[PDB]
């Protein structure tokens, strides 16, 4: 129903920025946009790229974001495995709340 896409969805380089656009929801609902990837241990998420936004004009939210081939991630169990990479594993950028699920774009590194 809602809309969550990113211009550059492939061929992303460490540091390269990406364009994100959220048009579908509406004023009266918050959302959390973040990128996470599993690790040889369990799972890790990026804290620096951890940001949130809210809808309003017909539920629109377009802004400039960024990506990193490898980002310092950490387990959610008090176990900071260390840094995380997207070369051997894949990274997924999703954005939404527990009540509404917009979707996520699978990032690739060619």
């Amino acid at each position: 129903a809602p809309a969550f896409s990113v211009s550059p969805a492939s061929g992303l380089s460490d540091g390269q920025s990406v364009s994100v656009s959220v048009s579908g929801a509406a004023a009266g609902e918050t959302y959390y946009i973040a990128q996470c990837a599993p690790v040889g241990g369990q799972d890790a998420c990026n804290p620096a790229t951890a940001t949130s936004f809210t809808t309003d004009a017909s539920g629109a939210a377009s802004f400039s974001f960024v990506v990193r081939k490898s980002y310092t991630g950490s387990t959610p169990e008090g176990t900071p495995v260390g840094s995380v990479d997207c070369a051997t594993a894949a990274c997924n950028l999703g954005a939404g709340n527990s009540g509404l699920d917009l979707g996520h774009v699978a990032l690739t590194f060619g």
